[PDB]
């Protein structure tokens, strides 16, 4: 009853609170966590657009502040990593971006369609095949695949999955969670042992080359772009946690949102030309992040509200989406929808999510062939979802199903 129900890292049903936030504070500040709270879509939008009174700087900044035993660990670790770009502001970021998408050049997109479509086919007929005709669409579908994806587009041994989905959620718990002193001890170590991976992967380029983005981006190194090793490292320490996180959390989101709907599960079986308007409005309905923030860099405001320089944003877009003034009904999920495009679950402006091709790519791919193959697909039970508590993500741990056989 605190906040207007407002529980800034309960991410099992926010949807609620979001609902009476834009009516009745739409810029609340919440001394919880140190933000302004904003839960409207023309003011969020809005915010995105002028970066240059609200900075990014902040967005990988913890929002519990990292202990002293983190800091250490970190510091002895030569952990020196913040941010590939999410939270870089020009000129830096300008200039890195630039030469990021210089190598994330979309051909690479569309050229290995075909395997990771012949890797979802794989992992549905495993989970097909075993004692119990039960599966979890997170470890048997989700886990696996978005995570392989990026790991061969930047030359990492895809036989690494678990290490780099170890070395994700403790990045997703250390600068989102809610965690104590001790709780970023383990965390702290995994992401020394991640820093210092990325930097084995740089210098790996220089000594034997590839044929990959690591190799690439070092490659325009050597033929004169301004971008140095601490980049190049950063630039997979970005990809190799955001390229495949919120992918798999996107996937394992389209069949826990479509299976709650059997009605929509069912056109989507009849008609699979259906099945990308789908994805536009689970990213809508259920986005993989609900907040991302920023920071006042000016004595300003947000739809009328004063906010001091300095002060800390937080930008809701899971409430954004179902803003009543841009989506009639926003809080009921329907693929025919007509602006679901308008969402803003990957952001809008200068930090627009560089991979969302990549990641509705698989998601279209994962619902086309799994609704195929198995088209009797549904849930085991209605309250067997959980969801790990966070600022940003929204990521729900497994999504349990059965079938006919
Ligand atoms: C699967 C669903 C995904 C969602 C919902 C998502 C969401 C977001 C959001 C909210 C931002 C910040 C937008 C802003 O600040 O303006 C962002 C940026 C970014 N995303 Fe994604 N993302 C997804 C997948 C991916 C994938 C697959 C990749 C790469 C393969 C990726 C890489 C990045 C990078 C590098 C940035 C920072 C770009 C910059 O700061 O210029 N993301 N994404
Ligand atoms: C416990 C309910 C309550 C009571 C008084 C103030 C208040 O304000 P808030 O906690 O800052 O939202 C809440
Ligand atoms: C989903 C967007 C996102 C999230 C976390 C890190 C990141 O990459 P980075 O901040 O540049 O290291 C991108």
């Amino acid at each position: 009853t605190s906040h207007h129900g407002y529980q800034p890292f309960d991410m099992h049903n926010p949807f609620p609170a979001y609902k009476e936030l834009r009516q009745e504070e739409p810029v609340m500040f919440d001394e919880r966590i140190g933000y302004w709270v904003v839960t409207k879509y023309d003011d969020i939008k809005t915010t995105f657009d002028d970066w240059e009174t609200f900075s990014s700087e902040n967005a990988q900044a913890p929002v519990r502040k990292r202990g002293p035993q983190a800091t250490q660990i970190m510091t002895d670790g030569g952990f020196t990593a913040y941010s590939g770009l999410s939270a870089r502001i020009p000129p830096e970021h300008t200039r890195i971006r630039a030469i990021a998408q210089k190598a994330f050049t979309p051909r690479r997109y569309k050229a290995l369609e075909p395997d990771i479509r012949a890797m979802v086919i794989d992992r549905v007929e495993k989970m097909l095949a075993n004692d119990q005709h039960v599966g979890d669409m997170v470890s048997d579908l989700a886990y696996d695949i978005p995570t392989i994806t990026i790991l061969t587009l930047i030359g990492a041994d895809i036989s690494m999955v678990d290490t780099y989905k170890r070395w994700s959620d403790s990045r997703a718990a250390m600068t989102w969670g809610d965690l104590s002193d001790e709780e970023q001890i383990p965390h702290a170590h995994n992401l020394v042992e991640y820093w210092q991976e990325c930097q084995r992967m740089v210098a790996d380029a220089h000594a034997h080359g590839g044929d990959n983005l690591t190799a690439d981006l070092v490659r325009a190194q050597q033929e004169g772009q301004e971008i140095t090793d601490h980049e190049i490292a950063s630039l997979l320490y970005s990809l190799l946690f955001a390229g495949h996180e919120t992918t798999t959390t996107l996937i394992s989101n389209c069949f826990r949102v479509l299976l709650d709907h059997p009605e929509q599960w069912q056109a989507i079986l009849e008609n699979p030309k259906l099945i990308p308007a789908a994805v536009d409005e689970v990213l809508r309905y259920s986005g993989s992040i609900v907040g991302w923030r920023r920071k006042a860099l000016k004595d300003t405001e947000i739809g009328g509200v004063a906010i001091k320089e300095g002060d800390g944003v937080l930008l809701l877009m899971g409430s954004a989406n179902r803003d009543e003034a841009r989506f009639e009904n926003g809080e009921e999920f329907d693929i025919s929808r007509a602006n679901a495009r308008e969402h803003l679950s990957f952001g809008f402006g200068i930090h627009y999510c560089l991979g969302n091709m990549l990641a509705k790519l698989q998601a279209k791919i994962c619902l086309e062939e799994v609704t195929r193959l198995v088209p009797s697909l549904h849930l085991v039970a209605d309250k067997a979802i959980g969801f790990r508590e966070n600022l940003s993500f929204r990521v729900p741990t497994s999504v349990p199903v059965t079938w006919n056989a």
